[PDB]
């Protein structure tokens, strides 16, 4: 049976400074490539990400207060987010889930090293189902998904639980022919089997229409740098790291270049290999 995730992304003051005019394109770059994940078989299910509603704060008085510490951010974000969602799912803006993204470094106790921020199995809790992402950059889709895992009730896959069972999404800080890892197939499955996901059995009503190309042909591999490094950041001056600048000066935060993203005439990255887009 399919299953539909209908959500509401929702950027803060920090992304509409950033971003401009170009924001709500990001946003559903980034929630592309996330939905395309989730369309991996090695999920063992039918999971269609859509998007049902979009929010930017321009006005920082009108959305949560957005801070360093994470677990109070999504605290905050989820308590916020309650009076925007109708409570029936006929409504066609009723969505399951709402993720918040910011510039903000997030915190854990630890470190800032953190990146993103859920709660575990409340997909279908309309007062609990969140994520918060840091967006350092189109590998934000790839913390978005792993969020989601969370709140698909996924394991990080070094816990005791996934031993048995399993490189992959869940890891515990990328496969492109399996990004989900055994364990993430099993705790899905049974999350969803013991009847936990019901809400995502309707279809969406007039979804909003994500963008079918891939990420790297709407952004060059110097935006990419700039959304990570800042906007006098530029590409260093292939696809499997990349490089920007910051004597010569350059740093990375060791992720491929984005699919699609122009390696040479006739050629993009495809799984962080410059190869021919026409395909033989
Ligand atoms: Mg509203
Ligand atoms: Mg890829
Ligand atoms: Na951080
Ligand atoms: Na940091
Ligand atoms: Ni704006
Ligand atoms: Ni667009
Ligand atoms: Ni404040
Ligand atoms: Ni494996
Ligand atoms: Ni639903
Ligand atoms: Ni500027
Ligand atoms: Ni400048
Ligand atoms: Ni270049
Ligand atoms: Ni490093
Ligand atoms: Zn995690």
């Amino acid at each position: 049976s399919h299953r539909y995730v209908e959500t509401m992304l929702v950027a803060d003051q920090s992304m509409a400074e950033f971003h401009g005019s170009g924001l709500k394109h990001y946003l559903l770059t980034l929630f592309s490539v996330a939905a395309r994940l989730y369309k991996h078989p090695s999920i063992r299910n039918s999971v269609s990400l859509v998007v049902v509603k979009i929010l930017v704060i321009h006005d920082e008085q009108k959305g949560p207060e957005v801070t360093s510490n994470a677990a109070l951010t999504l605290r905050n974000f989820c308590n916020w987010q309650k009076q925007h969602n109708p409570p029936s799912d006929r409504d066609a803006e009723h969505y399951d889930t709402a993720i918040l993204f910011t510039r903000q470094d997030l915190c854990g106790s630890q470190t800032c090293d953190t990146l993103g921020m859920a709660d575990v199995g409340t997909v279908c809790d309309p007062s609990r189902s969140c994520s918060v992402i840091e967006d350092d950059g189109l590998q934000a889709a790839f913390t978005t998904a792993h969020e989601l895992g969370h709140v698909f009730n996924m394991p990080h896959d070094d816990a005791k639980q996934c031993a048995s069972l399993n490189s992959h999404m869940m890891a515990s800080m990328l496969d492109h022919s399996q990004p989900w890892s055994p364990c993430s197939a099993y705790m899905i499955t049974s999350f969803l089997d013991n009847g936990h996901g019901e809400c995502l059995m309707d279809k969406p009503q007039n979804p909003i229409q994500l963008p079918g190309d891939l990420p790297g042909t709407s952004y060059d591999a110097n935006r990419q740098c700039q959304f990570t490094f800042g906007e006098d950041s530029k590409h260093c001056p292939t696809c499997s790291t990349l490089w920007c600048t910051g004597v010569l000066v350059c740093q990375t935060k060791h992720f491929p270049w984005a699919d699609g993203t122009s390696c040479g005439e006739g050629k993009w990255c495809i799984n962080g290999k410059c190869v021919n887009k026409l395909v033989p």
